[PDB]
């Protein structure tokens, strides 16, 4: 429907859903740390050492809670605004193109979302 060109890869513009915020946890694994600070310069809104205290925080349940709420952290500022776009850019950081892509659950024979 809505999609933007990023890093030559086809992405649909919306609102990420509990899908993303619990794929993403469980697709980062460990670059849920730098998927964090690398948003910080993309996104002033979360620019903050907001990691800082979500990683003490979901250090109980450990990186699924770190950055399952992490991704939620930008759309608690708008939610309606905020767009995949500024997580890809995220990404775009440490070179997760297919994570980007994948996120949304585009590594299936049709897609996800509509």
């Amino acid at each position: 429907a809505q999609t933007f060109l990023f890093q030559g890869q086809p992405v649909v513009n919306r609102p990420l859903s509990l899908k993303d915020q619990q794929t993403f946890a469980r697709s980062v694994g460990l670059k849920w740390r730098k998927v964090g600070r690398s948003l910080q310069r993309g996104c002033r809104a979360l620019r903050d050492p907001a990691l800082d205290s979500l990683a003490y925080e979901y250090e109980r349940e450990g990186l699924y809670e770190q950055a399952f709420q992490l991704l939620r952290r930008f759309v608690q500022a708008e939610g309606r605004r905020a767009t995949l776009q500024r997580l890809v850019e995220a990404l775009e950081e440490n070179e997760l193109t297919s994570l980007a892509e994948d996120l949304l659950g585009l590594t299936d024979p049709n897609g996800g979302l509509a």
